[PDB]
């Protein structure tokens, strides 16, 4: 069930087998217990001892808010991977999970989630023109932050491989993270 | 969201913030990357360096099949905790999650799950006598194993703090695990 090439490690930056590990907003970070856990859990070793052979997770999905802070941890973790386990990025293992930004509370249909303003307006338009009703004042929840949503509206919405919205991290993507980290010094 | 006293570490023995880490069926185990990850992730250190102060998870829930193997890993992990991090057990942090054993596929009502034969017969009886219909041949799924069920029928069913069925591990409970491990040698 939890075989290496059939499992994923999610890194929920707070502050199908899917493992979940947290990382909170905080270069001796390699000694932060949460980082060591994420690093240990990947099983590939680090720096010169990096061994793609011992990777235990097919996918490494990073989950945070692209609306808060500056992903100071999504840019902090990314740099860590880039200059300690870069092959994980190069071979396309790293990813970003976009949490839902909206919950359309249809009056009598299972709610729907939109991950972009555009998807909202279209889903609203689709639902309405399709005979679905929705309260005009508190019908559309604007998730400020993440996690503060609801377990299962966090699962069905971001862990569900079908409905989830994933965007792979490219070496270019990781390079910027590294620069921004450097510049934030 | 993921604060130490408000988060849990689930250990899914394969082969509210909830982190998930796997452990597969396999005393130098402390060098097994999955064990080191679980051990690192708890952040308390081990043996003489054990520090309840640095525990990062309020609850440590172990999830496996009480119908397969002999929880050779649930008895292996338990012993590890008992003789390397015993205070985690003593202070009532360890737990066992019982996966559902049955899925009552009601004809037109959200399915129901039973964790014991008794709960099955009663739910069936309740649903029927309540005007709900169910196919007599393939209406009641008998989960052989776990995980092979369905993501969200694994979540809503075992991660959901409301509906989940947890049973705390007592020092007595852990002592047996230790003996059985010893005897299995």
């Amino acid at each position: 069930f939890t075989d290496p090439r059939k499992s994923e490690l999610y890194v929920v930056e707070g502050d199908m087998f899917q493992a979940i590990l947290p990382l909170r907003g905080k270069d001796r970070v390699l000694k932060n217990t949460e980082v060591q856990a994420i690093i240990t859990a990947l099983g590939t070793g680090i720096h010169d001892e990096f061994d793609i052979g011992k990777l235990r997770y097919h996918k490494i999905v990073l989950m945070a808010d692209a609306d808060v802070d500056g992903q100071h941890i999504s840019t902090l973790l990314l740099t860590l991977l880039f200059r300690f386990m870069r092959p994980l990025i190069e071979n396309g293992h790293v990813f970003l999970a976009q949490p839902p930004l909206y919950k359309l509370k249809w009056q009598r249909s299972d709610p729907e989630f939109a991950y972009s303003d555009r998807e909202r307006d279209g889903l609203l338009e689709a639902g309405l023109k399709a005979g679905k009703k929705i309260n005009k004042e508190d019908g559309i929840q604007r998730y400020k932050g993440l996690g503060e949503m609801d377990a299962k509206e966090l699962w069905e919405t971001t862990m569900d491989p079908s409905v989830r919205v994933l965007r792979q991290v490219t070496l270019d993507d990781a390079a910027a993270a590294d620069e921004l980290f450097s510049i934030l010094m």
